[PDB]
């Protein structure tokens, strides 16, 4: 799971 795979603008 991992719908949040975003680690740039967060």
């Amino acid at each position: 799971r991992g719908p949040g795979r975003a680690f740039v603008t967060i």
